[PDB]
């Protein structure tokens, strides 16, 4: 019986509260699910996504203000996917990608696959990206994309666009500005941005993390129309099935509902950031849904003793909580006041 | 005006009856629409590896192919062409090579792009069968870390027996994909009884958008020995296939029964069509997928706006000579071959200008 040692493969390849994933807790509009199962029966019955990017264009135009038609609007089944094909389009073979640390944007999985060589860079103490640093390494290094998240997964922190703009200027290839998170934050999206830096800047979303469809999952991009045909290359014809497409659709065509729910968790989380401060808690200023303290996988197996599932990104001294529902959001605030000592560590 | 050039491309990179894509024309069931919506309601109602699609999936191809497999020898992706690329990723890519059978539809250029890997092809012979010599003697010569056979092929309809199968597996150095995406329609064999005998090289993959219908739903998936789901999983994207996805997936396998009497349907009217084709004098392929190619025309794209002057499209596939029809419903049916009656006679040719730089 055979093992992976066996196989040709390429040789550089050898409980009930949880707020742990970055998803919104709210459930779902009546009028959502009665549009969704009318859908799926309307598709079921039988009678390059131009219609989903329609409405995603309308999405981005009414959340952040920049008037997007689908010529700038890429979608695929996921923001990994989005990162791949603009990895295959613009990195691969003898080509770079920069990030800073830390984030969880530039998955190792995503290098291997594309053959990009991923280069980072430490953000500073505070958890914020030190300029001096990004802009010399970027000019040091000439990498083939920059990317920079705002707001930042695990940190929360957002990088102006004043900033943003310095990193695309010194920036010699492209850009991706990963704005995952951005719904929950008050600042400008980087999509205002475009016009100025057509040939650079790609802004990248996702309706994984304020959308509830289905379990539908939807990445997709905003850009000047060039980048679009640049992806038309290296996409997988059909990658989107008419299921995924349709369920985004209706999700969309309900956002105003979900737009509700996500001004309740970014209310939410000032909240719960300021309790964490009053509890003497180090907390990392945040625009997502959720919040980076501490001052740890002891701390976090605390909490989850008293039922509450936090999340571990292996960063020394912090834990990430994503803000849920108040109720949820008290019973992390409680185990959190309680939490608050030295342990050493052995091989 | 802003444009493709301006951005830093990696440099390599620069009517009513419709019998033209090969899927299945029938309704759905009463009880799988019905299935469906009330799934999709109680998943949207808010409540590892699609370990569920997995194991059903699995019962699948143990009742169609007779080989009793688990969840351990199946993985599902979003459509066929993600399979390709991871494994494409896992077993091809940089100094790499695969090789296939031409015409064929299954390696799609932008998989090569996409993964680096140098695609390799391999004349099918005049009759479209694969010809062993020269397929045998190029894999010899080539040493293909990859090699694709398509069965039945697209778009000719040819099946490959299992022993030549076997033929080309033993002398494939890496790994052998064989793509069964049509296989539904066939009564010949599945390659999935060769995985006892060859689990280091062989890999089966199969296609539900063929043959199965559900709400727009696509799913493609490989069935093999355990480490190859060990290898794609070092390449997969983490969270590529939705619970949405897998979901409509299992809805469509539960109500399979419905799904394969179609198929029969669709299967018998196919060996008509073809006899009938032949009857009117033209030249076609044995086929056992949900199409048929024929032709000997002298301008097919000629043929082809024939038909759809007819108010019936079929497909051309850019291959001299030939057009493919995909099998519909026998009215569709009918229609087609009533139109291919008149066409046989007629000395079409519609010449297109020139390029013009």
């Amino acid at each position: 019986k055979i093992t992976l040692s066996d196989l040709p493969l390429r040789e550089e390849l050898r409980v009930d509260i949880r707020l742990n994933t970055n998803e919104n807790p709210y459930p779902p509009s009546e009028a959502l699910v009665a549009d969704l199962v009318a859908t799926v029966d309307k598709i079921a019955t039988e009678l390059d996504a131009v219609e989903l990017r329609d409405e995603l264009a309308a999405y981005i135009t009414k959340q952040t203000g920049v008037a997007v038609t689908r010529d700038n609007l890429w979608a695929a089944n996921g923001s990994n996917e989005i990162l791949q094909q603009l990895l295959q389009a613009f990195g691969g073979p003898g080509r770079t990608a920069l990030g800073f640390q830390p984030s969880y944007s530039m998955h190792p999985i995503l290098a291997k696959g594309t053959h990009t060589e991923f280069i980072a860079v430490s953000r500073g103490a505070d958890f914020r990206i030190d300029m001096d640093v990004a802009l010399e390494e970027i000019r040091a290094k000439q990498p083939d994309i920059v990317f920079v998240t705002t707001p930042n997964n695990p940190t929360g922190d957002v990088t102006s666009l004043d900033d943003v703009e310095r990193i695309i200027n010194v920036a010699p290839g492209i850009v991706i500005v990963d704005e995952a998170y951005a719904e929950f934050s008050p600042s400008p999206s980087a999509t205002t941005l475009l016009e100025k830096y057509p040939t650079k800047l790609v802004v990248s979303r996702t309706m994984s993390k304020a959308f509830d469809f289905a379990g539908g999952r939807l990445g997709y991009f905003v850009a000047n129309p060039a980048f679009i045909d640049a992806v038309m290359l290296v996409r997988l014809p059909y990658h989107l099935s008419a299921l995924s497409q349709a369920a985004a659709i209706v999700a969309l065509r309900h956002s105003a509902d979900t737009l509700g729910t996500v001004e309740k968790l970014s209310v939410e989380r000032v909240r719960v950031a300021a309790r964490l401060e009053e509890l003497g808690y180090a907390v990392v200023p945040s625009e997502s849904n959720f919040v980076f303290f501490g001052d740890q996988h002891a701390a976090w197996q605390a909490f989850l003793d008293r039922g509450v599932l936090i999340r571990d990104v292996g960063i020394a001294g912090h834990l990430r909580t994503t803000i849920g529902v108040p109720e949820e959001n008290d019973a992390f605030l409680d185990a959190a006041a309680e939490i608050i000592l030295n342990l050493s560590a052995w091989s």
